[PDB]
């Protein structure tokens, strides 16, 4: 299990928490020293548990499937929740088995049900340390209208801090402000799946993507990516999806 305390929180915590949470994701190999993760495991060894205590500590448990980062659902004191989907129904069978009641939420996990469930789009959604705090509280006294929005804090927060060193940095600076994400982390959390495919194929194809990636960066151009050379490849990206687990 991975645990993160919010209060006492400092941007160091924050990456600390952040790392445990890559170590605790099994791989198979590295491509170009970036963990490739695993494309299936059995339900005993799919599920990582990651606690989260905000500023009143009160505590959220998020269970997440490891070959993918994506988290399945959550559980507040006595009753569980999980996304309606498949993979979040076989879960179900594996964590939070004690818990009294289980809530299926009336969305996936993916961000166009998120987004149209909040009515509001991720550029538009603070982010950063006091915020992932009002995520906890939201979701610990589960509130239906506001549930959307304070996920996508949570995924950005845990599951795209993982992918992202650049994403991981910009949540883990604002420890007492929030801000707005910008289109640079937008396109990342966008192209991880296109990203991962590519680098598997350019370990075959010396390094060169059979087909280019475009991503938005920090002064907001489309730049096309099309080589493991690329700054993305380098220096941010921090886990790869394997080509058996995109469907
Ligand atoms: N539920 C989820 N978990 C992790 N990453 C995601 N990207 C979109 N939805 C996600």
């Amino acid at each position: 299990d991975v645990s993160f305390r919010l209060s006492g929180a400092t941007s160091s915590s924050y990456g600390v928490f952040i790392s445990n949470l890559r170590k605790a994701l099994p791989n198979e190999r590295k491509l170009y020293d970036i963990p490739l993760l695993r494309s299936s495991l059995p339900g005993s060894q799919r599920y990582a548990l990651i606690h989260l205590t905000n500023y009143a500590d009160e505590t959220i448990s998020v269970a997440i499937d490891v070959t993918n980062v994506y988290i399945m659902g959550y559980r507040a004191g006595d009753t569980s929740y999980f996304f309606n989907e498949a993979s979040a129904t076989e879960a179900a069978k594996y964590v939070f088995k004690d818990a009294m009641r289980k809530v299926t939420l009336p969305y996936s996990g993916n961000y166009e049900r998120l987004q149209t469930a909040a009515g509001k789009i991720r550029e538009n959604i603070p982010l950063g340390l006091p915020a992932l705090d009002s995520a906890i509280t939201t979701l610990f006294y589960y509130n239906a209208n506001s549930a959307a929005s304070a996920l996508m804090v949570l995924i950005q927060s845990t599951s795209e801090a993982a992918r992202y060193k650049f994403i991981e940095q910009q949540i883990g600076k604002r420890v007492d402000k929030t801000f707005l994400p910008s289109l640079a982390i937008i396109s990342l959390e966008n192209s991880w799946s296109a990203l991962s495919k590519q680098i598997q194929i350019a370990s075959t194809n010396n390094g060169q993507f059979e087909s280019p990636v475009v991503l938005i960066n920090a002064q907001n151009q489309r730049v096309t990516i099309t080589n493991v050379d690329a700054g993305v490849v380098t220096s941010n990206i921090a886990l790869l999806l394997n080509r058996n687990n995109m469907a």
